[PDB]
């Protein structure tokens, strides 16, 4: 009858994705650690389900200076972008490190970077986080960021 | 309005500093502190990391003796004897694959706090003193088994 709660870590490098070994649900959370901000090519920090859906894609973009968010299902377009804009502005006092949490909510995904809500963003495809992934070219976080999940929370 | 709004809060506490939480930890909510080191060896002195009531009870206490080879866990009154401890152990084992950094996650589970060394629960703690964590402290009695800053981050508001 007791809650029993998982921490997993994972390690993953620059163009490189993780399996799960917990898959996030609604009521469960994923921090992704990075220990540099440049702050540099187009960056994200992906959610997929396990048919390769992009279920959360949060791409980093300088050179045009906003973050947007979007899902896509498998082999298939891109769906309606949600975009915050200024970049730097979401990493005030951020230093030389930065942390991106996202919170599963089951209709909605709440994006905050460091201690800032960016997006409560609306899901555009439901379902269970089965893999984590990383894609740059100059990348604005570090080569590893270490991804951390909470699960096993509701 | 309806939909859940959590918090993420960042705490960077020194060996011998405590920190007042801008959002309180309740149930359901998760404490981890992080450390960019891990001295297992001058060697450390017994090191605690604890989650305090408003009044100054300490809800939590975890304190890791490296020469004692144990990890206790209790709670405490304010300006009182300490409560039953529970122990774990053997303190390097608890933090094998480590490398050069640990993380110790604490879940508030209402009746119980669920303490994880970095992926390994390492007790479900039965709460002797219950109610909102308010404050976290790092108190090393001299030398640390973990960095000189610890970086406290907290998620609130999931309930
Ligand atoms: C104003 C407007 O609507 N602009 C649209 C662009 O934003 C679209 O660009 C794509 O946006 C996607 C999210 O909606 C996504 O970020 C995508 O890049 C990612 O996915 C592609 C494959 O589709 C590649 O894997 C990229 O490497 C990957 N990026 C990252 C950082 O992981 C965007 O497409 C790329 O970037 C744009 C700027 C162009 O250079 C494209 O040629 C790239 O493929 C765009 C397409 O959906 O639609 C515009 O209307
Ligand atoms: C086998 C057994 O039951 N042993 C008992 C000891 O473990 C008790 O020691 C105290 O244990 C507490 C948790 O139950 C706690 O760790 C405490 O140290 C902490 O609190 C004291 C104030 O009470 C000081 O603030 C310490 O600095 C602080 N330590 C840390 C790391 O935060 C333990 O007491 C200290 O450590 C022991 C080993 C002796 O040196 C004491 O004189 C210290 O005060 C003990 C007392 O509750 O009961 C034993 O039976």
């Amino acid at each position: 009858h007791m809650t029993t709660s998982a921490v997993n870590i994972y390690n993953i490098s620059a163009g490189a994705s993780v399996d799960l070994a917990a898959p996030v649900t609604t009521g469960d959370i994923v921090t992704f650690f990075s220990s540099a901000l440049n702050l540099p090519a187009n960056t994200a920090l992906n959610l997929l389900s396990e048919n390769g859906a992009y279920l959360l894609h949060i791409a980093f973009r300088l050179q045009e200076n906003v973050i947007v968010f979007n899902s896509r299902q498998p082999n298939a377009p891109w769906l309606v972008e949600q975009r915050v804009s200024n970049v730097a502005n979401q990493f005030i006092g951020s230093g030389g490190k930065a942390m991106v949490t996202v919170f599963d909510h089951g209709d909605k995904y709440q994006v905050v970077i460091n201690e800032k809500t960016v997006i409560q963003y609306t899901k555009q495809i439901s379902g269970t986080t089965s893999s984590l992934s990383y894609n740059s070219t100059t990348s604005i976080f570090s080569t590893v960021v270490e991804a951390v999940t909470y699960t096993g929370l509701a």
